RNA sequence: UGUACACGUGGUAAACACGUGACAGCAGCCCCGAUGGACGGACCGCGAGGACCGUCAAGCCUAGCAGGUACCUUCGGGUGGGGCCUUGCGAUACCUGCGGGCGAACCCUGUGGUCGGGUUUGCAGCCCGGCCACAGCCUGUUGCAAAAAAGUCAAAUAAAGGUAGAUCAGCUGAUCCAAU
């Protein structure tokens, strides 16, 4: 239609001007730095968490110069790979694609629309205004004109550092960005891929499951039993480093054309892969177009499924009758995401799949990096009835040598944070994220977020994948905690349930590694049997991993309680009861019942400042530095140590600090001012006729209720008190009403002032919160209840009492005499 | 191994016997991640802990990790310290490398040899990093010196006689709780 043809005119348009408009020190590169991680973490967390861990904080250092004459020779090399050779062809051996797209699988298809622009300017909106009748229209147009608009086609290469100090142009990654509406066309044709032919069952990486979850039980499972039964057993890793930047464009098109898929689809991957081009921004510099002749583009959506292909052809290029017999069962080879594992019982078995695999890799142009695999090799031995691992080394890759390891430290097959090849182990790996984070120019709340929901799931899988000690996770607790202390300026002496403990409980709620390995393993391992895979359920029945899953449950045995409502190990109600029953967290204890009391810690961070976020967990752990938290173990001196500064003569602890003292008895009355404020302004929003500070003189004396409301024939009165939290907060609440509700003659006042004949019109009521803005259930339910107050302005209230108390501590400290 | 216990056998029964065994149990709970070391002296409530003073040489700790060597095992395997107890079958000796923090060196370049790399069909060249060596009584010139002076009083020595803002510093660079 006309229309389509129209506005994407009309885009193609906009993009060209913001394109004219964009081309017509470590302190501004620092500050450019935050903008840009500031932005896209308020746009999309998960990105910016994954970015932030990368270590795309420092940017370059070496601007275009050195940069692009370093890169632009490597980018730039067509590979003489022979092509597929017609053994690889007999060894493969062993058609709805390019219909029509229509209008259900557009909406259909989960494309994530919180990413970045791509290099034309399409940023977020001007591609998600447009309906799915007029995007069908144009995908189906290009895909019979075989054409993708050259603006769409252009990419823009960025380079992140890997090591953190870099000392040369080599130690950048090129990570690439396209454009959105490429990105949209392509994720059908990835999805139409899967739907056309799956990748074989070893190949358990880009399928439509987890995928590294049996995986590590069957290898698990081979190396037990051959340490078991004293068999030979041979286990090869070799990743596949430039799977992405080797691959020969015209060996690709040439294995997806003898593979059964229509000339049309094989036309267009040639004409895309041939006229091709990138630009090197550095700093914000432009750069000529370059040219590629290796192919699988980074970040693009066929790329994942166009090595599948390549992958399965290697696959169906291992030799029959090898492999290790587990169980009645011959496992030949397992493909992660970007490795092969590669089992065998002949050292001979073993020389054949590797040489097969190189052969096979090098008619098609991958480059395999042998100092990134390893072989690790168990030959038993007659009359000792005892294990030796292999020293020298014995296997290679066309004349490389691979080196022989002995442990299995090589559980890397989780994704980022990619291998070392036995050099560290997946610590200092570990180590280097934290320092990342640390770096990079983020809020202490953000560098929290990241560590609780991208950090810790994304390389807890590796300590699965072997054997593993309560010490290693225990360690890695600490060094985790350590971190998070230095983050939040924590001392030592803090609660070590307060990091883990769940948020509703009150806490940071850091997962602890030391006890969801456990619970992972005991999940994982648990329904081995009934997965569809048959290697697996082997693995199930075995010996290493029955062993493995006894200790798993013993260990959540051990780091758990029992949930009452479902009798199931709950980790949260451990974490929970052994803050609860701290000296710190006690008073945090009430803070289970009422979830609006804690949602300043995850929720509303972002609308808290730095420092005030940083103050208010000091405040909320009680971390304040006083004569009784701070001194802990060093009481053997005088009372000057205890008694107040003030000159109170008395035990001089937090609570007397922010709750009972002259000296700060003007921020005490500022606190609940500011408090008394918000919520009378909040309750006027509600159409409450509110009255400050009533002058009640009652006979009986000097009563002075904070507010005072009316509504249309039914009265209230509103105290807000400010107390602590070593007592129920209930009993404070209920004290704190009854000598109002059961005054008897201010009753009658305030009907008489708000204009109500009956006393029974007007009810009593508390506004009760802890200094630690823990709410009281009851006052909380009230609030609720006798005056419309909704969520989001009785979330504040916490915010306010800790800001108060905090205030209060710091007018205490600032001034001393 | 050894305890406590279900079935079956034959037997009139038993404080009789044997065999097969729930993944059969029973192999208790809680707390602790610290810091250079050998040898002579003054400190402390000489008490559980913490300073200080001398030399010395490079190593010193480690309930972190990996592998190998022996012993007890029981087949599973097993080696830190302290407390509460209570019944509630367990397991130790060193050496090597890696990781951490305490040292110490380390700084005159370039040849060599290794280990990490990356470039590359290619371990050939190549450029980055970490170690090991080596072809070197006071008148003055030169090495320990925070910038022109403090004084090493016998040295080697002669017919000597600025930032968006703030801060620590030494205009620049880091550090923020500050930073779109």
């Amino acid at each position: 239609s006309p229309d389509a043809a129209r506005v994407l005119s009309e885009l193609l348009e906009g993009a060209g001007r913001r394109r004219a408009c964009r081309a017509m020190t470590s302190r501004q590169k620092r500050r450019a730095e935050y903008a840009r991680v500031q932005e896209l973490y308020k746009k999309c967390r998960s990105r910016a968490a994954a970015e932030v861990i990368d270590g795309a904080c420092g940017g370059v250092g070496h601007s275009l110069e050195e940069m692009e004459t370093y890169w632009r020779p490597i980018l730039e090399r067509v590979s003489d790979a022979p092509g597929p050779t017609p053994e690889a062809l007999h060894a493969l051996g062993r058609t709805q694609l390019w219909k029509p797209i229509s209008v259900e699988e557009i909406k259909a298809s989960r494309f994530d629309w919180r990413t970045s622009p791509g290099p034309d300017g399409i940023r977020s909106g001007q591609w998600r205004a447009v309906p799915v009748h007029l995007k069908a229209e144009m995908f189906n147009a290009w895909m019979a004109r075989g054409e993708i608009p050259e603006i769409l086609r252009q990419c823009r290469t960025v380079f992140v550092p890997k090591v953190e100090r870099p000392g040369g142009p080599g130690e950048y990654r090129p990570i690439s960005i396209a454009s959105i509406p490429l990105r949209h066309f392509h994720s059908i044709l990835a999805r139409r891929l899967l739907a056309c032919c799956p990748p074989d069952a070893r190949q358990r990486g880009f399928i439509c499951a987890d995928g590294t979850l049996e995986n590590s039980a069957v290898l698990d499972a081979v190396l037990g039993d051959s340490r078991k039964k004293l068999r030979e057993c041979h286990v090869a890793v070799l990743d596949f480093a430039k799977a992405f930047d080797t691959v020969s464009h015209e060996a690709l098109v040439e294995l997806l054309r003898l593979r059964g898929m229509p000339e049309q689809f094989c036309g267009y991957i040639a004409h895309l892969y041939d006229t091709a081009s990138t630009t090197l921004a550095v700093n914000n510099e432009m750069s000529s177009p370059v040219k590629v002749g290796r192919g699988v583009r980074q970040g693009d959506p066929l790329s994942p499924i166009l090595f599948n292909v390549v992958m399965d052809l290697i696959l169906a290029s291992l030799p029959e009758r090898v492999g290790y017999r587990l169980e009645m069962e011959l496992v030949s080879a397992l493909a992660y995401a970007y490795d092969l594992v590669l089992l065998a019982g002949s050292k001979v078995g073993m020389q054949e799949s590797i040489s097969a695999v190189d052969c096979v890799g090098r008619q098609m142009g991958l480059r395999l990096n042998c100092r990134k695999s390893a072989v690790l090799s168990m030959i038993p031995d007659g009359h000792r009835k005892k294990h030796h691992y292999l020293t020298e080394r014995t296997f290679n890759i066309g004349g490389k040598p691979l080196r022989q390891v002995s442990c299995v430290e090589r559980w890397r097959y989780l994704g980022v944070d990619f291998e070392a090849s036995g050099c560290v182990t997946l610590e200092h790996s570990i180590s280097s994220a934290l320092n990342n984070i640390s770096r990079a120019p983020l809020k202490p709340q953000q560098r929290l977020e990241i560590l609780r929901a991208h950090l810790i799931p994304r390389f807890q899988h590796g300590f699965v994948l072997g054997n593993i000690s309560d010490d290693r996770l225990r360690m890695l607790d600490v060094q985790i905690r350590k971190a998070v202390g230095q983050w939040l300026r924590l001392p030592a002496d803090v609660p070590k349930a307060y990091y883990h403990a769940a948020v509703q409980d009150g806490g940071l709620a850091i997962p602890s590694v030391r006890a969801t390995i456990p619970d992972l393993i005991v999940r994982r391992f648990g329904g081995l049997d009934s997965s569809p895979w048959s290697v697996a359920r082997a693995a199930a029945k075995s010996d290493k991993i029955r062993k493995k899953l006894r200790w798993a449950w013993k260990q959540l045995r051990r780091f758990s309680r029992v949930d009452s409502t479902t009798q199931r190990p709950s980790v949260r109600l451990f974490w929970r009861e052994h803050l609860h029953a701290s000296v710190d967290g006690r008073e945090l204890r009430e803070s289970t019942r009422t979830p609006t009391s804690t949602k300043w810690i995850r929720e509303r961070c972002a609308q808290i400042t730095g420092r005030d976020f940083v103050q208010f967990v000091h405040t909320h752990i009680n971390a304040l530095p006083s004569r009784i938290r701070g001194s802990r173990g060093r009481r053997g001196g005088g009372e000057s140590s205890l008694t107040c500064r003030a000159g109170c003569k008395v035990r001089e602890t937090t609570a007397h600090i922010l709750q009972q003292c002259h000296r700060t008895h003007g921020g005490r009355i500022l606190r609940h001012n500011k408090i008394v404020s918000f919520v009378a302004k909040a309750m006027e929003e509600n159409k409450w006729t509110v009255e400050l500070e009533p002058r009640l003189r009652t006979s009986v004396g000097l009563r002075k209720p904070a507010i005072i409301a009316s509504r249309d024939g039914v009265g209230v009165i509103v105290d807000v008190q400010v107390v602590s939290g070593q007592r129920s907060l209930d009993e404070l609440h209920r004290e704190k009403r009854n000598k109002y509700g059961n005054h008897g003659e201010l009753v009658e006042l305030v009907a008489g002032r708000l204009g109500l004949p009956k006393a029974e019109c007007v009810r009593a009521t508390s506004c009760t919160i802890s200094w630690r803005g823990v709410w009281s259930l009851t006052s909380y339910k009230e609030l609720r209840s006798i005056i419309g107050l909704r969520e989001p302005t009785l979330q504040i209230v916490p915010i306010l009492a800790l800001r108060g108390s905090h205030m209060n501590w710091t007018r205490f400290n600032q001034m001393t005499s």
